[PDB]
């Protein structure tokens, strides 16, 4: 049905038994018979034949299906099966392996968004393994790894190249969102409303802080719009909080770059106003005093919380009333600024 | 000084880039005259030959290194190598690429601990990249490849105990694929001083067990059934941590949002933790005059999602222990904060 790999060795193996694993369905080319056969043996079916044939990936399904994935190693190779399949197949989104920078560039120049180059995560990871047993803790290695990271693709990238409300939206699942998703929908019907979703952007967990502090400095109102999660904020957003909000950036000498804008935390729960009248200090507005408090210390006016409750038990007719309100609330903050 | 590299081509020069930028002290052993100009460019001392050289080794420092890193991709080379610094060499701590799993398991099998495989994170992320394509949110692929990575390495390691034989291998792969606890959670263990001081102190005592989530989980990948294993056991859990923003660490969030599931500790049924107590043990730069902020001044107020937490999953909320004024802490203030932490802990299990 929907994917095609194209080599089927250690590095295709990997990303079609992930792909298995979410049930996916999909047609995997090899061209060598002892892969094949070990394959087999671990009951893998894998069908023989050179991949750069449009007549093979043709009968594979290549008109119907979504994704290739070009997991060839040769490079010259690689990169003739992508240029066959996006003169042939123009509809087919070609996910491919790159062996090194030169092929990288290459593929980026033929229009494949993200290679990967083969060995580099690894040595990464055996990067941060070496600095474990010198000493570093593992979570300060793996955040020298992301800062790494950032660096070369940038890096890789321009040799390539070469040849106002900010709502910080921290839902874990978008996709799978009701309440928040009608939020969204209703405050991009304005201007000039822009949305960062930390859980599409960092799915890793590697805020880029230089990226996140420019997007504040253009923000006269930022947003925290979140669901609710134990009485509290999703990690991914304590994470933004712990990192982009730095010496002295946002607080300390000197440490200003937040003095006047505004916050608004727009939360919504499962629970309604009864569920939190439970504990030493009852009620709903005590919960925003973390977040009042950041804020407040850091120099931002913190405006009165928008929050629709009561999401678990409904009419499907007040997920659009209060979803319509927070638009209002926005318009009318706008209209005032 | 301190790592010697084996190999420098596209695995050994990411590497050994990366330990640049720790400002890690290196000397590498090639045997490829065109890395001979990227190796004099970083100032790097190389010793050019086969790696495989006892000569060279030893001129290398390997008598004096910590850390090898054996980046050499020919298998049988790289084994070679393996084995000459696991015999003559016992002090020096191997790091190796793995060319794939045969190659992995002969390393695991030679002691090695955690040979990494030289495609397998990058195929993962390619993985990642084709779900996303197929319309799933990137968090959510990348969690799934969290799930994979997992079993896998889990299968691997069963399939290293057997003999080296595709139908031995095989066999194992079909037949797989068919009391106080301290939660600690600073995110840098080895920079601290007070909470490092207080697990000083409560390692002292008995049964205590630590589960240092930041030197567990360095990618947010959470075993939930690990630490509801752990959980099991224990009679008091302790939520230890450095106090940020207010509140808690990202890593300790999202353990409580994946550990604390449908129904094992809530809902029906849904209850795994009746009955056990919860301590909350935190340490604040600021003294009590910090937390006159907000709408709701006062230290106290903060604890409210903890104890919410904590009430509606039937866990029994304890008053907090906390250590105000680290920011300009006397050491005997530290000291005598940390002896009454184990004093608390030692007069919980006398009352239980
Ligand atoms: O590194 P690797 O282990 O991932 O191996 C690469 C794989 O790609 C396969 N391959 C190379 N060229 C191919 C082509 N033209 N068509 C189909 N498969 C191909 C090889 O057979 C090998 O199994
Ligand atoms: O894939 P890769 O690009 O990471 O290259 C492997 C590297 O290891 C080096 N290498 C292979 N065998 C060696 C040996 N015996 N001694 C020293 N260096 C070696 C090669 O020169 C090459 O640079
Ligand atoms: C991990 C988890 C913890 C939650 N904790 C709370 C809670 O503390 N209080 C509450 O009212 N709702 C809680 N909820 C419910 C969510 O707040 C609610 O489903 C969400 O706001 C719905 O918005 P959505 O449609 O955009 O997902 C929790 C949900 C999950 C996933
Ligand atoms: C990102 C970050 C946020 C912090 N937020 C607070 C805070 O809200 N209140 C406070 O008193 N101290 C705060 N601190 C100080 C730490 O709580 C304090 O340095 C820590 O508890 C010291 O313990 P340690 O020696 O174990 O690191 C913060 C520190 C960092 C790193
Ligand atoms: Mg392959
Ligand atoms: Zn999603
Ligand atoms: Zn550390």
């Amino acid at each position: 049905m929907r994917v095609i790999i194209a080599g089927f060795g250690r590095f295709g193996q990997i990303t079609g038994r992930l792909l298995l694993s979410s049930g996916v369905k999909m047609v995997v080319l090899d061209h060598d018979p002892d892969h094949i056969e070990t394959l087999r043996k671990f009951g893998m079916k894998v069908f023989y034949g050179d991949a750069t044939r449009m007549d093979l990936l043709e009968s594979a399904g290549a008109a119907k299906a979504e994704v290739l994935i070009n997991a060839i190693d040769d490079p010259q190779t690689n990169l003739q099966l992508t240029e066959m399949v996006k003169e042939h197949f123009p509809h087919l989104q070609i996910i491919a392996r790159a062996r090194d920078v030169d092929h990288y560039i290459r593929l980026r120049q033929a229009g494949v968004e993200k290679p990967e180059r083969e060995t580099f995560e690894g040595a990464l990871k055996t990067g941060r393994l070496a600095l474990e047993s010198l000493g570093l803790g593992p979570y300060e290695a793996r955040e020298r790894a992301d800062v790494f990271r950032r660096f070369n693709i940038q890096m890789v990238e321009e040799m390539a190249m070469v040849e106002m409300i900010l709502i910080i939206y921290a839902h874990p699942y978008p996709h799978h969102s009701h309440a928040n998703k009608r939020m969204l929908e209703q405050a991009r019907t304005l201007e000039g409303v822009e949305i960062r979703s930390l859980y599409q952007l960092y799915p890793d967990f590697n805020i880029d802080i230089a990226a996140e502090q420019e997007a504040l400095s253009r923000a006269d109102l930022i947003v925290w719009q979140h669901p609710m999660q134990w009485y509290s904020i999703p990690p991914l957003l304590k994470l933004w909080i712990d990192k982009v909000f730095s010496h002295g950036w946002a607080y300390g000498h000197g440490g200003t770059a937040l003095h006047g804008k505004h916050l608004l935390w727009a939360v919504t729960t499962g629970g309604g106003e009864s569920h939190f009248e439970i504990g030493a200090h009852p009620g709903f507005d005590v919960l925003s005093q973390p977040l009042q408090a950041t804020a407040i210390y850091c120099g931002l006016n913190w405006l009165p919380p928008f929050a629709m409750h009561c999401t678990f038990i409904c009419d499907d007719e007040t997920l659009e009333g209060q979803a319509r309100h927070y638009k209002q609330r926005l318009l009318e903050w706008q209209e005032a600024h």
